[PDB]
């Protein structure tokens, strides 16, 4: 479990930073968990809130997110400062750029003729099972079939997968309770997030003083095991995940819900020269 955010630390970082990171997960994080995804549209406050933090050039604000490139750039890409990485890693727009890379196609996929090759070779010898192909992941899918044998057939798949195509191209091989994925190790949150602290380079003087990083789910994990292993002072880093105290987590901190993260970026935002101004 962690402790509830020490919202007085954070305030006292962040002034003293010269340079800022803050990485946040979108939904269940910046918004609330909802069944709809079109009414998880960013509010006017949610806006406001990423508008403000990204317009102080001293910050570097990412949104990372499993949503799609075209829902990011949307509902968020007229706030030109943010970074956005859209669709589990795969479309990155950095600050200031209009250029979104595709780093799908950026890399080589040929992994997935020979996952596709190896996929239907244990489709057609096992009944009930099928084979699920999206732009970048590849899923073979055994819920139908017997469960012990499909089982077996995945361990051997899978096996099969790890000394020959793990080892030619960057992709690692998932197991979920009934399925068989290969993917790029890019996709992963954590490799995402210790390549933005590395961005900056290999001097301490130029890294960033105060890093913020807010997820509430098990993907959001590997940004805080990440951070963990940035080098940076650990009085630097504020690793917060989504949930209860009680919450089991690779964070150092939680915030409750949504509108506590939300309420804590706007503490932060507040402290402007302008805001310190008007509030007198």
């Amino acid at each position: 479990g962690t402790p509830a955010l020490d919202r007085a630390k954070l305030l006292k970082q962040y002034r003293k930073a010269r340079k800022r990171l803050f990485m946040f997960d979108y939904d269940g994080t910046l918004t609330p968990i909802v069944k709809d995804p079109q009414a998880a549209i960013p509010s006017d406050r949610v806006l406001r809130t990423l508008k403000t933090l990204a317009a102080d050039p001293r910050n570097a604000v990412w949104i990372i997110s499993g949503r799609d490139q075209a829902f990011l750039d949307e509902w968020m890409g007229h706030i030109p400062e943010l970074g956005l990485s859209a669709e589990h890693g795969c479309f990155i727009r950095q600050p200031r750029s209009d250029d979104w890379e595709n780093l799908a196609e950026s890399s080589d996929m040929g992994w997935q003729k020979e996952v596709m090759e190896v996929f239907q070779h244990f489709t057609e010898r096992t009944q009930g099972s099928f084979i699920e192909r999206k732009r970048v992941a590849l899923t073979w899918h055994y819920r139908r079939a017997d469960p012990e044998y499909g089982a077996f057939q995945a361990r051997e798949c899978r096996k099969m997968l790890e000394e020959t195509v793990a080892k030619r191209w960057e992709v690692e091989v998932m197991a979920g309770k009934a399925n068989l994925e290969v993917r790029p190790t890019f996709v992963n949150k954590g490799f995402i997030a210790a390549r933005l602290v590395q961005e900056y380079g290999t001097d301490p003087a130029q890294a960033p003083e105060f890093v913020l990083c807010l997820g509430d789910d098990f993907t959001d994990e590997d940004m805080f095991r990440a951070l963990k292993k940035s080098g940076l002072p650990a009085g630097h880093v504020f690793s917060v995940t989504v949930g209860a105290s009680s919450k089991q987590t690779e964070a150092s901190w939680h915030l409750l819900e949504p509108a506590d993260v939300i309420g804590t970026i706007s503490m932060l935002n507040n402290s402007s020269s302008a805001q310190e101004y008007l509030e007198h």
